[PDB]
Order: C-alpha cells, then structure tokens, then sequence
C-alpha cells in the first residue's frame, strides 16, 4: 500500500507496513523514534533531555543503534533473546535513546489500543530494543507494542554519591520514554490513558523501580517484572559508591582529586575509551581469585535522591505510593544455564560437594550478598539431602535463584498485595524449542525462556509444535488482557487467582493450572537467615 | 580626532578617510563583530548575539575571512579587489565581522540609505574586506557596509536533518542584517532603507533572502549580480546525508548517525576541517569519474527554516516578501575567470562536437544535463560555424547561459509576475582592471561589473576617462535603486521597468535599453529540461 | 552528642565539633561547603555559577583542594603561614570553589554572631583557605570565622583586554562566596547583617578592591586590608594587557589569531598543561637578566569594567561609592625578608652600595615601578645617609616596603577618611616566636607576622611566651570589636584613636601605644618624585 506518516509533537515520522500470517490489517511500524537529545558531550551523566523537533519528513525506517556495551556480549544476547528469524546485526552509540512502535491500529482513523512498553533486560550492562519484535503481539492481541531503550552500563548508571552525578541515568531515561509516550502515542492508534509496562530481568527491575519512584508517576497504569524486581540484589548498589567511581575513573586515567574532577574528566574520554574500560572493569564475569565483597560485577540502580528517595525495602513499607496491578513473575529455574553460563561458572564438572559448593556461593558473593558466616547454614539447608553430587549441582544452582530473583519477587509481591493494590504473580515452567543447543535439554524453565511465549516468537520463528504456538497464543491473551484490564483473566483461558492472602498464583506450561503459596518455605528461611 | 560611535554592544572607534576631492573625510570601521565567534559547541549552529564590551572597541584592523584555502582565497581577493593593494588576510573561525563605510557627518543626525554587500566565492572563498567601500559611499552618499560569513564545511555543512540543519552561512547573513536594522542608525544610516546586494554567490544569497521568511523586512530593496536562487551548482536539492557521511569520512569520522557525525566534527580543529576541506577537491573540475557523484561544493540547502522548500516552488506563490528588485548578468560569465580557476580543458582554445558533448557531460554538478539530451544542447548552440574555436566559445556561452543566463532571467520573471518592482541589467565591458591571463576578446566575464560597482577607477590608477565614467554611472544607477526602488534620476540613461516588454538595460561603452533577454534561451532550456 | 547538621540552601551540610582548651561550647567546624559550580570545562575563565543544591547530607568533613599553583611555593607559603600545629598538606584542582566555616555559636538555637570573612593572600598566584585556622578566633571572641578560596594564576586573572574574557575571575570568586554568606551564614549562628571581611597582602589588597567595586555593594560591612591595598601597584595592572595575554597563550601553545581564539584555545587545554605553562611563565620571581619593564611577576587584578569601573586612584577620587568601617594596616618591616627570600633577592652578602642598589631598584621595577631617571634620586633620599652598606641593605629594604605597602597604604587610609568613613590605621612591630629559623632574629614584623596574633597561633601551636599569648589574646579583641562595632576599641584594651585630621594610627607589639601621621614624611616624598 503506502507508507504511513504519522504525525508527532517534534513532526512528522514515516513508517513501514508489514503484514502477518493470516492477518488482514497490516501492523504500522516505525524503527528509531528519537524519545530524547542524544546524551552525547556534555549532556554525557546528565539526565535525558527532550529532543529536537525536525522539520519535514522523518523516515523511522532503521533499526537504531544500541547504547555502547560490550559488542560481544551484547550481540551474543540478542540471539538468544530474539524472537525473531534472523538475528539482526547491530551497531553500536551513544546515540542510542530511541524507541521502536509496533502498532496493528489502523491510523485511518481513531483508535486507542492500551499500549505496552517494553524495556529490554540485560543487567542494565546490555542489550538493546530491536532485539524484541512486537509484530506478532501486537497482531495477535490488538495493542501498541513500544520498544525502548537506555542508557547502559556506565554511560547510564555511572554514580559518585553526590550533585556531581547522581546516577540512574538509564532509569530516568526510562521515565523520559514513557513521557514521550503519553505526549505522542495517541498519534499511534494507542490510549496514552492505559499504558502497562512490563520488563524482564534488569528489564523487570527497572519496571519494579518505577512503581517506587516518584518520578514515574501517572506514567503508566499497569506493571509486569518478569524475572526481576528492585529486591534483586545484585542490581541494586546500597552503599557508599564513591569508591568504585573512584575505581572506574582511576581505570579510565583519570584523576581522583574530587567528585566532580573525576564526572570531568571523564566526559572528556571518547565513547571508545569507557567502552574499553568497561572491558577492562571486567564486569558480567565471576571474579574467583580475590575478595568477593569487593567484585563489583555490574553498575546497577542507587538511591539517588530524585528517582529513588530510598532503598526499595524501605520505599515498599509505606504503601503510600501509586499503587497500580502489578504482575510479578518467574521461571522455574532462573539459574539453570544461560546465566551460571555467560558468567562463567565452574561447573564443567557437572557435580559439586559441600566443600565446593560453599567455596562457590562465597565466591557468588557479589550475586547473592550471604555472609561467610551463614554460608554453611545455606549450604545445608539447600544441598544437605542427597549425597548425589549431580544433585547437590541441581540444588545448588535452585540455592541461587531462590535468593536473586524465587524469594525477592515474591516478597515484592506481597508488598504490593498489602499495599491494597491487584497483584498476580505466575511460575514459567517450560524448555522452548528456541532453546540454545548448548543448554541441557532438562533445564527448563531458565532465564529468559518465557519470552518466546510472550513475543510469539511461534509466529515468527520455525518450527515450533502445536503445543507450544498453543502456549504463545495463550501467554499473550493474558498478558494483553492484563494490559487491558489489570486482570489476566478471560474467557477461553485458565482461572488466574488474584495473588491475595491465599497467595495464589499460576503455573504456566505444557500443563496451567493454578497453585498456592510460591516458594512460600524458601522466603521463610532465608528471611530468618539474613536476620542474621 | 578618530571617529566614535555608539551602539547597542558598546562603543566603536573608527579612522576618518578622505578621497580625492571631497569634503567630508569618511568615517571607516573594520572589525566590528556582529555575532559570537562560532567556535567550539557554537559550530555547525546558528550565529548568536555578540557579547557587549565595555570600554572603547577599536574597529581599526581588517578582520580574519572565514577559514577557506588560503590560496583560492587570496587570488580571488587580488581579482576583484577595487583597492590599489591587496590586503593580505588572516584565516579563523572567528570571522562574523562587518565592516563599514559611512560618507555621513557623524557629528549630527543622518538618515542615509545603507548598502550591504554579501561577497561571492562559490559559498567556498571570499571575504568582505576585499571590497572597498570608501568610493560608493563618499560618491552617492550612502553607507556602506561589507559582511562575511561562514564558509565551506563551517557553513554549509548539513546531515539533512535537526541535528546540523545547514544553511549556517545564509543565516550569519540574516544575523548581520539584523545587525544593522539595531546599529546602522548610530552611523549616519536609516535602518528603515536597507538594501542588499551581492555578487555571484552573494548574488545567490541575496535571491535567497529574497524568498527566505527569516528575512522578512531585515532589506528593503536587492539586487543580483550574477547569480540567483536558480544557479543549480549553488543549491543541494536531493538527499545530503551521502556528502555529509563522505565528508564526515574524509575528516576521519564515525557515521554511526547524524548526531554522532555532527559531533565528531565539532571536536575536529579548524587544521582539521582546513585540510579536510582540500582532500575533499571542490572548486576543481573533476575529469576522471561519474560527472552525478563530483561534488562541485557545499550548498545552499532546503533546511527548513531559511527555506520552507526548493526556489522554484517558492517562487511558484507570490505570497511572500516583495521588493524592488535588480536581476543582471554579464556578457560573458564563463569567458575566462570560470574556467580558469576550475582548470579547463581548453588549453587548446577550440573544440569540436565530439569533445564538447563529452565536456558538457563532465560538467554535470555545474549545468545538471542528462547524459541523454546533452547531444541535444551541445547542438542548439554549436550546430552551426564548423569553425572549432567558434565552438570553443559557443561552448562557453553555452554554460553562461544554463548557471545564469536563463536562472536571471527566469527569476526576474516570476517577481515582476509577483507585482514587484523589477529591472534587469547586461554588463558587457572589459575592466582595464582585468588581469593579464585575460584574453582581450573576453568582454563581460564573470565579476566584471564589480569595478565599475566599487568605483575601482577612483582607488586603483590608469582608469581611461570612458571608464571613470562608466563607474560614475554605474553607482549613480545602483545608490538611485538603493533610494527609491527605482536605478533612473536625472543625468542617467533610462533604464525600463522590467514588465511584460521585458525592457532591460545593456550598460558599457554604449549604455542602452533593449529586451527580452536571453529570451529565446530561456524557452530553448525550459523545454529541453521538461525533457 | 555526635556531628553538626545545618541545613543551607542548597541543602543539609554535615560538620565536626571540636572543643578548643579552656572553652565549654565546643566550635561546629564544616570543611569545604561549595559556594559555586566547579569552574570546569567551559565555565574556566567566565564568572562563577550558583552551585548544583544536592540531594541527601553533604559531609563538610574534608579539607578542600586548593586552586591550582605553584605546588611547592603553595606548600611552603602554608606552612610559613599556618597558624596551626600541623602544616596539613594539600591538593591541587580546577575545582577549587570552597569555603571552610568556622562557629562558635550553639546552633541548637538562633544566634546572630558577627561574621569574618577571610581572604588569604599569595600574590593571586598561590595560597589557600584551609591554611588558616579559625577555631581559636571563633572561640575566643565569638565571631563566625569564614575562609574563603577563589581561583589564583591565570585560572582566576586571565584577561585579553576584551569581552572575549575580561579577567578578575579571581575577585568575582571572591564576590560569589559573599553573596553564599548573605544567603546561608545565618543557619551557622551568624548575622548576615554583620559581616566583616579581612585579608592579609593579595586578600588585603582585594578587600581593598571590594570597597571600591559596585559588585561588592551590600556584601560586607566592614572591612580591613593588612599589609595590602588597591594601590599596591605590583597586583594591579594598568595598561593594554593584551600583550601578556598573548604571550601566555603562545607559551601554552596557542594560535594568537584573536581574543576569542586565545580564550577558546586555553578553555582547551588540561590543568597540567596550564600548571606547566604556569612554571614556565617564571611567575613570583626576580627577573635579573632582561629589561625590567617587561618582566611579569604576575597576573593580577585590571579594569575590567565590571568589577573595577576604572583604577583605583580614580575611584578613590569620587567618595560616591560605597562607604564603610575600615581599618588598613602594616608591618614594621614588609621587605624584611619573606618576600625578598621567595622572590630570590640576591642579597647574600647582607650589604649593598649606591651603585648595586639603584641597579636593583631599576631591576625590581615590576615590584615598584620607579623610572630609571628618577632611580638616582630615590635611592639617595634613603641610602644618602650612613656608609655603611649593611645600613644601606636595611635602608634599601625599607624603600621598598614603603613604595609597595607603606605609603599605599595611608593614601588608601586618608581618602576614606576624607570620604567621610570611619577609618584606622596600625603598624605592627612584633617578631613571632613561630617565624622560620632562617628569618634572621634582627627583623620585626616582616610581612605576614601579624597574621599569627590574628588568627591565635599560640592557642593551637606550641612555645608562645606569656607575652606574645596576650599580645594576640588583644589583637583578635581589637579585631572582633572592629567586625562587631566599626570600632577595634574597647575596655580592657589599648586606646585606637581614629584615623581623623590628626592621623592617629596603633602601633602594636611587646609596647602598644598610639602614634601619629604614619609614614607621613614618605607618603610626601614618593608622591612628588612620582609626578616627576
Ligand atoms: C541480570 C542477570 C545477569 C545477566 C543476564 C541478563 C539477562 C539475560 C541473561 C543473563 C548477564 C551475565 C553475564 C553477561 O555477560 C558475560 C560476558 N561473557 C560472555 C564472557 C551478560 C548478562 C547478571 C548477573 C550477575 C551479574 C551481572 C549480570
Ligand atoms: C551442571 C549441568 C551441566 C553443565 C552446566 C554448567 C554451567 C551452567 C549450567 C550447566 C555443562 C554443560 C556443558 C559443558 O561443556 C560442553 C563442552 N564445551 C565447554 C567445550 C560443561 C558443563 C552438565 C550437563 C550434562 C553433563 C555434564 C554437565
Ligand atoms: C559560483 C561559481 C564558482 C567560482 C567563482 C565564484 C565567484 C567568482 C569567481 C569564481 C569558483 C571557482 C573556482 C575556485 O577555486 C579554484 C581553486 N582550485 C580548486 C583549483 C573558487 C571559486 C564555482 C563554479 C563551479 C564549482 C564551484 C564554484
Ligand atoms: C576559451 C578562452 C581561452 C583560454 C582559456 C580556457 C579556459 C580557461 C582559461 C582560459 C586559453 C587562453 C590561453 C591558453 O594558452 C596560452 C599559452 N600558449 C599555448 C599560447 C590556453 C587557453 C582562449 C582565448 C583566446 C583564444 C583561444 C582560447
Ligand atoms: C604580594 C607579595 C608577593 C608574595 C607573597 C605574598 C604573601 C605572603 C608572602 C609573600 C610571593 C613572592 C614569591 C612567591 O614564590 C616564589 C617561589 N620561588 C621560590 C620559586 C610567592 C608569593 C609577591 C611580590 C612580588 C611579585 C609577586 C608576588
Ligand atoms: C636583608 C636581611 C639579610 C639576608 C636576606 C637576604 C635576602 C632575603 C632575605 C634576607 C641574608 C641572610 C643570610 C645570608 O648569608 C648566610 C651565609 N652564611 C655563611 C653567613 C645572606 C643574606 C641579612 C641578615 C643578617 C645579616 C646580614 C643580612
Ligand atoms: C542515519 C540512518 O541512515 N538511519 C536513518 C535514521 C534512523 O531512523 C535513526 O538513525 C535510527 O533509527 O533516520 C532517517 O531515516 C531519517 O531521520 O530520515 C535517516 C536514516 O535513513
Ligand atoms: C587582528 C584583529 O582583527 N583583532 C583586533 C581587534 C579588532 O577590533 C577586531 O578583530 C576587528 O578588527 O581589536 C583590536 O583592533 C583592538 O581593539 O586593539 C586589536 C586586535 O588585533
Ligand atoms: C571526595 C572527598 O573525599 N571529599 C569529600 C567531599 C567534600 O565535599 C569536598 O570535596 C571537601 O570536603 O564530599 C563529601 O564531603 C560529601 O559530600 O560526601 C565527602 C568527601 O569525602
Ligand atoms: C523515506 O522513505 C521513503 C519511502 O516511501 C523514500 O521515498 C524517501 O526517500 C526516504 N527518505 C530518504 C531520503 O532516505
Ligand atoms: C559522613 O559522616 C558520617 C559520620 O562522620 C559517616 O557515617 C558517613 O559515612 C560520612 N559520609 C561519607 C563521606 O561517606
Ligand atoms: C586604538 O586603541 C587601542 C587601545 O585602546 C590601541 O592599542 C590601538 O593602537 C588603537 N588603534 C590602533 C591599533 O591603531
């Protein structure tokens, strides 16, 4: 047909119609929106600012470029996250604060389908927006799917502890997004008044983060963390931070002499010299040689005092905040391989022992944050069944996904649950066929793996069986209904208890059926355990 | 008792001057800057405010030109200068400077017309301090002023897109007639009776303010000298992004996106863009290659703000600002000045079909022929004499008439259609100021006028009583314009209003009305491009 | 109990409570309070910005850098004046707007105590705040003692004549801290309404300037210049300045094109490249081999047209300007020895002789500004006497001390008088216990040796006699009384009497008594042999 040409506040964006299997109304979809002013130069730790209006025709016709990262890492998990056939190859910039729409409204005329903003995880050190194809989704359930990202490892969460740099660059260029969102999407087809994010992992963090921040207010009207909330430890650094500023700086050759000497010099360095200092910063890896208190393996979300007026835990005592449906969810075994994997685990023996074990959960200091103390008490409780070293593995790798995403979503959960909001919480049990070759064929459930349900990947992939293009149409459904109605629920889909005092929550798989009190023993434990 | 004026920045000093016979000494400042140097985050963005002084600013030194080849620059300065001596000049970036030339007595009020005069250069060279206004102004009593401009990459550098526009050059230009509209009063001149007028492309420039809302009620009067808003070579239609990412290339840069370009650019040093600038060979005929891909300069482009969109269609609705304005061209623009800088084939001093076809062909970024229909064009004009040195010269006029010629004259036009004032002039007269390379057959070359303008004859030495005369008239012609909208007044020739007779004014020897210029060229073209 | 917590304008500030021997309310001490927005990148050479309002508690508990200088001259001239018992090393940073506060006040409850505010000398080229104590003048005449640091070298005096960078960043620095004090010194126990500010030589001479500016209106109500003023030629430049500017900047490896291309290419370069240009310029040094004329043994205050509206002389002339308390002051003997030491004096025979003194006096132009025609007449007039040349050394010391201090001095002091402003004078005649070993026991009141009476050295140091402990215990009463009343005297002290018609000035030290007409006999003599 012919190209559609929207109109926005900053002027006029040309698009693409693409088509899916067995669907009339071709999907509109504009690649790289510009949501804010390149953070370039001295706009480098300073927050987002609104960006320049242009002035004819521009044409969201490429994918953008994703925030500078490790370019290894960072393709490596965009294949294995891509819903997509062909893993697009992408560049890398500063330049990076884009958004990419999908919306299957036909912008003929009026329409004002709820709209779900994605932000991509990647330990807020990767990733990137394009990664996630919102084609299928918006097809199939009839909403505006809006891809967004942000600021990255340092150049997004770089933070000295005072005025000089705050920090949380990334998140408030989040919140940037979703402003752009409520001043523009309308021109999409899209309900500015039903906007529902939803993230996974760092992603779902983030999502956690604005519901507690002040700032994010009014920006949205439902919430989803799949994988990930502000509870996950190992993404949020509480604490005096100017030292690893200090180390960063020194790093990157610069002088240490005050807060703002170093946020100076280094806006000073090219975008090459901090990428090569993140590499060198050797972050996303398991330090096992030296202290693993000072291992610092990622730079995460602060309590800068704009966004984040305090630690999350003390945010969520006061339920007096804007309370909205929240879904929080997770898979059945975070730690099962994509992640003990990219890090570089020593588990090539595919066994461990006590000794070994308690070595290691030390060593995953940083991840986990359990006192040399109490190592063996975990240790224990965990692997003190079987003496099946291959089981003690099993256990052990539970041990960690119970601690960094099992118990601290559930907790967020509850907060929310007595805050007196709607919340909902599920448990993603199933190996997509999507799955990495290099990943054992028992782990299921793994980081990550629900994402081929809830991007439909079965639609734009190959070779998915009947049962599991099944499981993508019914994850969208509920998610989308979710979107719509602050309820997943629906005729044609399983029952989803509301996540109340009788803790209900849904199973998701070959076989969904709902169930009762999630991981309800580990958040007994190790609660007690950290009371020290 | 050096001049001191007052303006809204601060306070000025000037030197007094007196030319042969006359009274009155005039009051001369150079240097004085009308914007803040773009230097630094300042480049590739639109010229700002001044910072205001606060003692007495000396306005007594030939500003720096705008960083342009040092050697394209200086020669272009010696071949049109109307001064006795070259004035050597500086390079930096630091160049949004004007000078002026006020025949007023400063010692009480005075409300005379003020003349701006945007220099030429292919938007690549140029300076204002080449021209010299002592003679126009002590002559027809008006103030003179001269501006610059960015050049080059510095001002015209553009990614097609929010994030480095372009234009940056035109809008400097805007800058300083705002300039002048706050300041000129405090020199003798009345703010209320600007007039605009420049030389090829200060020719383009003034056409382009003409059309230009940012413009608007800055001039009140133009005048074109050899060069319009139509002059293809001058304006970038068509995506620019491509040059801009070759560009960023050359000067060693990432082309990740726009934003990223512009910004590695800013941190290049002005060696940096200096040498870029050569590697980049603009301004030189390319022999070797795909004559669509040569990129002859850095244009005029449709940003969006200077200009809401191409010339053509803006001239299309009459709906904008009109003013008196004078449209001319001269005898022969491409006779030898062109060509000799660009380095032409023609050493030889003829031609024949075959070579010329090949020429024209190779000449693509400057007429903007298809392939196709140049066996067409190469014919209309050197079809007839066999004589290859006549074709060598029909060759000439050839070119002459698709970069000025029929652009003129087709602007002239659409503004008389517009219910504007409009008066077209052809100069054909060759300067005893031209230089030595200069065949004397070549009679109307390209910036010939300009002598008799500047009143050459009364700064420079050997002026023939005819030529001294033709200058007298001349400026008597353009101050009139610069008055009233209108070149006639007593003691001068008639000069006829550009209506629907096409009246126009041949000026030299023998100075008198004709019309329909180039005429018969224009329709010839105009179809030939309709294809 | 524990740590002090003001709450300012920009935010909370934390300090250390120290008790000083003898004294029940301990002293609230904060070290380094920001006043302004770092002078980094763009903003060196521009005036000084409103400083970033920060989010949490700012910890006031480090020493702050000092401006960049002179490392070693820094250092030495910290210790040579420090009135504590630690010399406390510095840093060196472009980041360097700070102040230190010193009150004595119980902020548990409102107090309006007189402020003093403290300009620390160096030649504009190096010194620092957090040299100077406060704790004993706070404590012991309940005074709020503020120190205040401002950008020294060319960082602060950089100027090309033009608008493209007027110059005084130094002095304009000075102004900011002040307005910081209206603004905040009340939440410190202090009366905004009752500040005084003092300096010693370069900070004298800027108290001096600040009584002349029109920026300055309204800041201070008091003010008092020791051993410096506006007409100590050596710090004031009067002329086209642009020749220094450019050959600064050719030293640092700049175009000189234009003024904005000079300022622009110097906004460029790096501290250290600075620094280096800095030490290259030979600055605070006796040039020996050129002509006297051109050697520049700094960059100092000039006529802007922002700060200083015109020279000071011609100022001085109009009495329509701002009128206030002032005291001006000097030592018995200026040239003694510090300075002629720093600056490399080639005294080291300790004997001189017509013939190598006018040599010298025509060497140290820069310092005098004596014409080489009239050189033979001046160093008659004060070496004409005995043949002795020890006697002539001492005598040719004394030239000038009086051309640089002495007689600038009293000038300043009678045409304030004669503007109809309260006024005093005092010559300080006391040689430290606390002066170098290598000050030679024959010298009495070099320049600088009140300073430690001043500031109560021998409360915080170790050795003071009982005589030299009371002669301070009276000259911070005088002082005190003076920022309280516009008036030093009081009971239990000395009789001041008032710099009237009759001239009336203190002489301080072991025997204080008042005096008249000071230096009268020279102020007489220099002011015709300079109208030639
Ligand atoms: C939030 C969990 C996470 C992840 C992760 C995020 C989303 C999906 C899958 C994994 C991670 C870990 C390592 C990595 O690269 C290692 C470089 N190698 C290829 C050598 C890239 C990402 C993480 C856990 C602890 C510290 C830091 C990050
Ligand atoms: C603990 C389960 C496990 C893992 C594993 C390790 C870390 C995280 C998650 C899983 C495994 C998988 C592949 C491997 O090596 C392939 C050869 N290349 C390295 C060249 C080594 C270890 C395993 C499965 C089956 C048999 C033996 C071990
Ligand atoms: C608008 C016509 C013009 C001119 C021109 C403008 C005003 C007066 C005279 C000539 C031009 C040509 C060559 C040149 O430099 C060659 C030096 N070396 C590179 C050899 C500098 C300027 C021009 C024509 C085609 C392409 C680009 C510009
Ligand atoms: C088309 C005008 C031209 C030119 C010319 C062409 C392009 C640019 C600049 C100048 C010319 C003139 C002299 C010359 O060589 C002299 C050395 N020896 C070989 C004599 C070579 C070419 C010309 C003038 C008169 C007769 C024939 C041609
Ligand atoms: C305004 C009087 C002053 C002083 C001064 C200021 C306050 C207290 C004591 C001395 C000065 C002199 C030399 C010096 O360092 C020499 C380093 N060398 C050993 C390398 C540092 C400071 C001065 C006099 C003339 C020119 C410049 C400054
Ligand atoms: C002007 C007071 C002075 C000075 C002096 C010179 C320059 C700056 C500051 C002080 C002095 C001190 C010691 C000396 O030599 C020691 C070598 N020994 C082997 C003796 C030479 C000169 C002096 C003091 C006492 C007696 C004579 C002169
Ligand atoms: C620079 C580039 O080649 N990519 C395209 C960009 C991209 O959309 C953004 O850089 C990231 O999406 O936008 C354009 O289409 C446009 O504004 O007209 C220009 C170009 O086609
Ligand atoms: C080389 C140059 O142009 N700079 C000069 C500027 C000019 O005013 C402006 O640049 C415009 O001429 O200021 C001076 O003239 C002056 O006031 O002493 C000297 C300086 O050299
Ligand atoms: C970098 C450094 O160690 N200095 C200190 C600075 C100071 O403000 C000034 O730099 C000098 O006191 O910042 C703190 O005070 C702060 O606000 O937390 C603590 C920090 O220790
Ligand atoms: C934008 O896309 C349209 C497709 O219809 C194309 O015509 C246009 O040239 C594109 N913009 C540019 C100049 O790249
Ligand atoms: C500020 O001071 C308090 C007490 O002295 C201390 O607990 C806190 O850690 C300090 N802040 C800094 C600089 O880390
Ligand atoms: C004008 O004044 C300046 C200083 O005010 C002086 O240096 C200059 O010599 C004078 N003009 C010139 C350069 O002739």
């Amino acid at each position: 047909s012919s190209p559609p040409v929207v109109d926005t506040v900053h002027g006029k964006v040309l698009g693409k119609f693409v088509s899916l299997e067995g669907f009339a109304q071709p999907v509109a979809i504009f690649l790289g929106i510009p949501f804010a002013k390149p953070p370039l130069g001295p706009l480098r730790f300073t927050p987002p600012q609104p960006a320049e209006p242009w002035s004819f025709v521009k044409n969201a016709t490429s994918y953008p470029p994703m925030c500078t990262q490790d370019p290894k890492a960072g393709q490596l998990l965009s294949e294995l996250f891509t819903n997509r056939k062909e893993n697009i190859p992408l560049k890398l910039s500063e330049d990076c604060l884009y958004l990419n729409i999908y919306t299957p409204a036909d912008l003929t005329k009026k329409n004002r389908l709820p709209v779900m903003v994605w932000i991509h995880g990647g330990g807020l050190m990767v990733g990137a927006a394009s990664t996630y194809d919102g084609l299928a989704l918006a097809a199939h359930e009839n909403v505006v799917v809006v891809t967004i990202q942000y600021r990255l490892g340092i150049w997004g969460f770089f933070s000295t502890g005072d005025e000089h740099s705050r920090g949380n660059w990334g998140h408030l260029d989040q919140v940037a997004a979703l402003r752009w969102v409520q001043d523009n999407i309308a021109s999409f087809g899209g309900n500015p008044g039903s906007v529902t994010i939803f993230g996974e992992s760092a992603g779902g963090e983030s999502v956690s983060v604005l519901v507690l921040s002040p700032l994010a207010k009014n920006l949205f009207h439902r919430a989803i963390s799949e994988s990930g909330v502000a509870l996950t430890s190992v993404l949020v650094k509480k604490g005096d931070v100017k030292p690893l500023a200090e180390q960063i700086a020194i790093t990157a050759g610069c002088k240490t002499t005050t807060s703002a000497v170093m946020v100076h010099c280094l806006r000073q360095k090219t975008e090459e010299e901090l990428l090569e200092t993140t590499l060198k910063m050797k972050f996303l890896s398991l330090d096992l040689q030296g202290d693993p208190r000072e291992s610092q393996p990622l730079l995460g979300t602060v309590i800068d005092g704009m966004l984040l007026l305090k630690t999350p835990e003390e945010l969520q005592a006061e339920r007096n905040f804007h309370t909205v449906p929240y879904m929080v969810g997770i898979n059945k075994q975070e730690f099962g391989w994509l992640i003990p994997m990219l890090m570089s685990y020593p588990l090539s023996e595919g066994q461990l022992d006590q000794k070994t074990a308690m070595s290691l959960l030390w060593k995953s200091y940083p991840l986990v944050c359990i006192a040399k103390e109490l190592i063996p008490e975990a240790t224990e409780k965990y692997l003190g069944g079987t003496d099946d070293t291959v089981k003690k593995k099993d256990l052990f790798l539970d041990l960690i996904a119970d601690v960094m995403f099992g118990v601290p979503s559930v907790i967020v959960a509850r907060n929310h649950r007595d805050a007196g909001a709607p919340t909902y919480m599920y448990e993603f049990q199933y190996r997509p066929s999507f799955s990495s070759d290099m990943k054992p064929k028992t782990v299921i459930g793994d980081h990550g793996d629900e994402l081929f349900s809830v991007f439909g990947a079965p639609f734009l992939k190959e070779g998915a069986s009947e049962e599991e293009i099944r499981l993508s149409k019914m994850v969208m459904k509920f998610w989308a209904n979710f979107a719509r109605n602050g309820n997943p629920n629906g005729e044609g889909l399983p029952h989803w208890p509301e996540y109340n005092q009788k803790e209900g929550y849904l199973q998701i798989g070959a076989n969904t059926q709902a169930a009762q009190k999630l991981k309800d023993k580990e958040v007994a434990f190790w609660t007690n355990l950290f009371a020290k």
